Formats: structure tokens, sequence, C-alpha cells
């Protein structure tokens, strides 16, 4: 596990392993093996957010890759994207060009 | 109501209004006021489909504009999008830049 | 089945099968493999109406081709005809060139 | 709370508020309002290490500041420090100019 | 042993071999081999002072060096040092570059 | 009391209070308030040794001065005295001038 | 035995032998050999008083010299010595340069 | 009492008081207030032998004056004389102008 | 025997021989061989008193030479002597220069 | 009484009292108060004779002068005589002028 | 025998042989041989009386010579005389110069 707090604004390339969970912010790539979470509050500012599983609830503006991203009613995507499975409930403003299926 | 067969291939731009269901093919631009459904086998090939609520099971392949575009799990999207409520479930190959929120 | 509303303006070659009815307005040629209605407001402007039984209450202006050609009090033809069986009741505007028999 | 896993490597300058337990790597500079923590594995390789109280268990290499630096059987300081409580327990290779008291 | 009294000043180069309690002061360098205290009023101040184990309770002002440096809640250490273990309980105002571990 | 061990030599200029026995070495001149003793294997070497009561029982080479100079059966004096009871009980090499009563 | 009494006081130069007791007085240098005593009233003043065993009990002044030179607490020197055991009790004034052991 | 031994030769003038048994030697001239009496290995070679009652039983050489010169068998005087009951036994070589009565 | 009387003046050198003894007087110089006596109240006044033995009682005034010169406590020399045994008892006024021994 | 001896050469002027016997020699005049005798062997050679009683039996030459002129059967007189009674035994050489009566 | 009677008184010089006694007178000189007496009241004056044995008890004056001349207690001789054997008893007054013997 790896758990960041509300307000816990990380610049640079973060790179963690297993489930993380994000709340606060972060300036930089996330390069995540495992389950990932954007928190409510928690902004994932960059360029590459790659995990496995990815769960948005707050705010990401980078060039998401994932195998399953499934949001939330408060989610708020932006940037180009790469799925298997997009899985997106009602509330997301995507924008941006994805792949998926 | 507007139902269409399975196998009922409409060439050029169709302009319907109230509850659509397509379930066999348009090759050109659907313009609806109203529900809008691509049935399992139905295929709208165009550029132009242009709703209220679209209901996708099928294919489409079109520069896609409506209110709440909810799909299912045999979906298929192909080309641009411009919707309020992006709600997919999980099997879509959604393929093309979209704006929603 | 293929049913179009009362309103339901279809620019194009509509190419379907089975038991359709046809009650908004066609704007091209209709091929239809069964049972065509066309409805009391409806409209079948074009060149080709070719089908296997056609029950005509509005208006058709195409050189329509079936077998049994049965009409209503309301209808209203134009252009050539070629059927087999060209019922008519007592009030269509029957005004073009025919064969049957 | 922010925890950090064994294995999560973070580049850049990390800049974290309440309690923070470091177990994986930093790669830049750390700076925590809170109670900080490196854990036995850990290592806050960088320049800037500030914080209100420090348990070092594992490897540092930077400037640390902090209030209370209390260390471990295990732990290995490198470079500079400013604290008013330099509390070593025995085993540190405690290597570099320091200000305290 | 070699007790020093809490006003015993002796100016030069202090020599001794065994346990030594200093409470007085040393103006110059103690070489000691065997247990060294430093008292808590005791003060040495000078230039060298080589011990087995020290245990500061009062001040030191010299490149100290030693294997096992132990102090107390009102030591007050300055300068160089060279150590093995340096254990420090709380309230050292620890002021010079070290090596240890 | 300020007790020097057997191997204790201290060069430079001693300066302490009270009771002090001497075993070890003093390179330089001592200067005592209270009683003093040299041990059997001490050496007082220098120029000023100055005291309140001085017990020799081992070599002294210095300008001494005391009020009571009591020696013992295998002490050894050598330099300048200057004392108000000068008693000495057999066999001190006692060599120098020297002014007492 | 050599008896002087109390009020014998010799001018020049006694040589004497055996054991001799001086309580006068001597004006000049005293050659004893054997056991000598001045008495407490006596006092031998001169430049030689040489002997084998010396009880000091007046006054002398001289560059006395004897084996063993023993004192009592009234006694009163003046002068070198040159002794082997210069056996003082406590109340001498021994003014002089001495050698002994 | 003043007792001198037979082997106490005393170079200079002598100067006694009280009863003396001169059985040495003197170099000098005795005077002497009380008894006297020489010795009889004594002699008392000189100028001035004066005292109060004199026995002699050695030799004298000098100019003897006293008020009782009793002397003895083995006696030998030489020089002047001035007494007033010159008592001699039988046996003395009494050699010198003398005064007596 | 040759007495002579207390009061026998006898002027001129007597000569006589055996045991003489005189009480008178003697105006002149007696030479005797033998015992010779002069009485209380006798005067041998002359030069020269030449004997053997003589027993003086009276009063010489002669240069008297004998072997033994035997005096009283009343007796009275004057002259020079030359004896072998001068023996005075005690009251012999013995005025002048002798010889003896 | 005044007895000389058989051998008593009295040179000079020999004066006596009392009674008296020459038996010696006389050299000179002879004056006597009482009886007188010359001895068998005497001589009373001289000037002067003066006496009171004379017994002469030896020699005598001089002035005699007594009262009472005894003499002897040896008896030699010489010289003047006066006496009272010239009382002559038989033997005497009287040769020299006399008066008697 | 020549007796003369006691008033006998013979002028000149009688000149007689034999035994005389005269005791008249005789003016002048008497030569007897023999014995001669003068008796008592008998005188021979004269110059010469010469006998043998002369008795004389009155007076002589003569310069008588015999060999004894013997004479008595009221006797009285004058003049000269030379005998042999001069006996006079006690009372002559003999007086002139004699030889005898």
């Amino acid at each position: 596990l790896t758990y960041l707090g509300p307000d816990t604004e990380v610049l640079g390339d973060m790179r963690a392993k297993g489930q993380v969970r994000i709340d606060g912010l972060v300036r930089g790539s996330v390069l995540v093996e495992g389950e990932l979470e954007v928190g409510p509050t928690g902004r994932v500012e960059g360029e590459r957010v790659e995990a496995r599983s990815v769960l948005i609830h707050g705010e990401v503006k980078a060039e998401l890759t994932a195998e399953k991203v499934v949001l939330s009613k408060t989610a708020r995507f932006t940037g180009q994207l790469k799925a298997q499975a997009l899985e997106v409930e009602a509330g997301a403003v995507f924008v941006g060009q994805s792949v998926a299926g």
C-alpha cells in the first residue's frame, strides 16, 4: 500500500509498486504497477499515468494508459487514454482522444 | 416509434423524430430528435449521428453528438463524440476523440 | 416489421425486408421484399417502389411495381405502374400508364 | 498519514504534510511538516530533508534539519545536520558536520 | 583510578592510564588509556582528547576520538569527533563535524 | 581529593586545591592548597612545589615551599626548600639549601 | 666521656675522642671521634664540627659533618651540613645547604 | 663539673667555671674558677693557669696562680708560681721561681 | 749532735758535721754534712745553707741546697733552692726560685 | 745548753748564752755568758774568750777573761789571762802573762 | 833542813841547800836546791827565787823558777814565773807572765 495524504504535493516522477491511493497532488508522471486510485481532491497533473487498474475520483491530466479505467460520478479526465475497458459511470468530463476495446 | 428491422439497409440521410430503434443498417447520417437505440446487429455508418439519448449496442462509426451516450457490453464506437454524460459499461472499443462533462 | 412514424423523412434509397408500414415520408426509392403499406399521411416520393403487396392509403409518386396493388378510399397514385391485380376501391386519383392482368 | 511502500522510488522534490513514513526511496529533497520516519530499507538521497521530528532507521544523505533527530541501531546518516536534540542510540555511522543544542 | 577534584585546573598535556574522572578543568590535551569521564562542572579545553570510552557530562572543546562516546543530558561538545558508537541521550549541544559507525 | 594514579604523567603546571596524592609523575610545577603527598613511585620534577603540608615518599626535584615538610624513610629531595618544620625521619637524600624554623 | 659544664666557654680548636657532651660554649672548631651532644644551652660557634653521631639540642653555627645528625625539638642549626641520615624531629630552624642520603 | 678525657687535646684558651678535672692536654691558657685537677697523664702547656685550688698530678708548664697549690707524688711543675699554701708531697720536679705564704 | 741554744748568735761561717739542730741565729753560711734542723725561733741568715736533710721550722734566707728539704707549718723560706724532694706541708712563705725533682 | 761536736769548725765570732761545751774548733772570738767548757780535742783559736766560768781541757789561744778559770791535766793555754781564781791542776802549759786574785 | 822563824829578816842573797822553810822575810834573792816553802807570813822580796819544788803560802815577788810551783789558798805571787807544773789551788793573786808545761 502507498497512501498519500490529502495535501501531499509530490513534484517529480513518482515510481511506485503495489496498491496506490493518491489523494494529494502529483506534479509529474506516475508509474504504478498495481491498483491505482486518485482520490476525490487528488490531482495527477503531468504526462504519463500508467497503471493496471485506475480508479479516478478527482482530476487527471495526462496520457493515461491502463487495463481497466474505471471512474466515478465526480471524476474529471483530460488528455489521451489507452485502455481495454473504459468504464465511466455518469459524470466524467472526459476530454480527449481514447482507444479502448 | 420508428423501428427498423434486423435487415433494413437505408442508404441516405435518415431524418426522424421520436423514439427510434435501429437494428438494420444506415449508410448515411442519422438526425433523430428523441431516444435513439442502435440494436445489437445494427450499424450506423456515416458522418452525423445527432440525437438526445443514444443507446449503442452494436456498431457506430460517425461524429456522434448527444446528451446522454449510454452504451452496452457489446458496443463498438468509432469516430468523434460530443456528449454530456458518457456512460460506458465495460466492453466498448471506444476509438476516437471525445468531449464530455 | 419496419414501422416508420408519422414524421420520419428518410432521404435516400431505403432497402428493407419483411412487412413495412411507412407513415412518414420517403425522398428516394423504396425497395421492399414483403408487405408494404403507405400510411394515410405517408408519401413515397421518388422513382422505384418495388414490393410484393402494396397497400396505398396516402400518396405515391413513383414507377411502382408489385404483385397486388391494393388501394384505399383516400389514396393518390402518380406515375407508371406494373402489377398483376390492380385493386382500387373507389377514390384514387390514379394518374399514370399501367400494365396489369 | 503518508505511507510509502518498500519499493516506491520517487524522483523529484516531495513536499508533504502530516505524519510521513518513507520506506522506499527518495531521489530529491523531502520537505515535511510533521513527524517523519525513514524506514529500515528506506533511503532519502538528495539535498534537503527538513521536518519536525525525524526517525531515521535506514539511510539518509542530505543536509537534514529538524527539531528532534532521533535515530536507531541500524541508521546511517551522511551530510550536514542542524537539530536541537540529536538523540542517537548506538549504531549510527553519523558522518558529517552538525549543530545542535 | 585518577580522580580530579571539582577545582583542579591542570595546565598542560595530561597523560594518564586507567579509569579517569575529571571534574575540574584541563587546559591542554588529555591522553587517556581507559574509561574517561568529564564531570558535570568539568571542562576539557584543548586539542586532543583521546580515550577508549568517554562519558561527557560537562563541557569538552577538542578533537575528541574514542570508541564509545556516550554523553548525558547536560553535556556540551564542541569540535571534531571520531568514534564508533556516538551515543547521545537528548540534550547535547553537539557542535562539530563527526565521523562514526 | 585529587588522586593521581601510579602512571599518570602530567606535563605542565598543575594547579590543584584540597588534598592531593601524586603517585605518578609531574613534569612541571605543582601549586596545591592543602595536604600534598608524593607517593613512593611518584616524582615531581619541575621548579615550584608550593603547598601547605607535604608528605614526600618518592622523589622531588624543585624549589619546594610549605609549612610542614614531613618525609619518609625512602624519600629523596633535591633543590631548595623553605619550610617551618622540616621533619625528616631517617633516610632522605636531602640535597639542597634550606631555610626553616 | 668528656662532659663540659653549662658555662664552660672554650676558645680555640677543641680536639676530643670518645663520647662528648657540650653544654657550655665553644668558640672555634670541634673535632670529635665518637658520639657528640650539644646541650640545650650549649653553643658550638665556629667552622668545623666533625663527629660520628651528633645530637643537637641547642645552637650550632658551623659546617657540620657527621654520619647521623639527629636533632631535637629546640635545636637551631646554621651553616652547611654533610650527613648520611638527617633526622630532624620537628622544631629546628635548619638554615643552610645540606647534602645527605 | 667539667671532665676532660684522657685524650682531649684542646688548643686555645679554655675558660671554665666550677670543678674541673683535666686528664687530656691543653695547648693554651686555662682560666678556671673553682677546684682544678690535672690528671696523671694530663698536661697543661701554656702561659696562664689561674684557679682557686689546684691539684697537680701530671705536668704543668705555665705561670700558675692559685690559693692552694697541692701536688702529688708524680707531679711535674715548670714555670712561675704564686700561691698561698704550696703543699708539695714529695716527688715534684718543681722548677721555677715561686711566691707563697 | 750539735745543738745550739735558743739565743746563740753565731757570726761567721759555721762548718759542722753530723746531726745539727739550730735554734738560735746564724749570721753567715752554714755547711753541714748530716741532718739539719732550724728550730722554731731559729734563723739562718746568710748565703749558703748546704746539708743532706733540712728540717726548716723557723726562718731561712739563703741559697739552700740539700737532698730532702722538708718543712713545717710555721716555716719561712727565702732565696734560691736546689733539692730533690721539696716537701712543704702547708704554711711556708716559700719565696724564691727553686729546682727540684 | 750549746754543745758543739768533735768536728764543728766555726769560723767567725761566736756569741752564745748559757752553758756551752766546745769540743770542735773555733776560729775567731768566743763571747759566752755562762759556764764554758773547751773539750779535750777542742781548740778556741782567736783573740777574745770571755766567759763566767771556763773549764779548759784542750787548747786555747786567746786573751781569755773570766771569773774562775779552772783547768785540767791535759789543758794547754796560750796568751793573756785575767781571772779571779786561776785554778790549774798540774799539767797545763800555761804560756802568757796573767792577772788574778 | 833550814827553818827560818816568823821574824827573821835576812837582807842579802841567801844561798841554801836541802829542805827550806821560810816564814820570816827575805830581802834579796833566794837560791835553794831542794824543797822550798814560803810560810803564811813569809815574804820573799827580791829578784831570783830558784828552787826544785816551791810551796808558796805567803807572798813572793821575784822571777821565780822551779819544777813544781804548788801554791795554797792564801798565796800571793808577783813577777815572772818559769815552771813545769803550775799547780794553783784557788786563791792566788798570781800577777805576772809565766811559762809552764
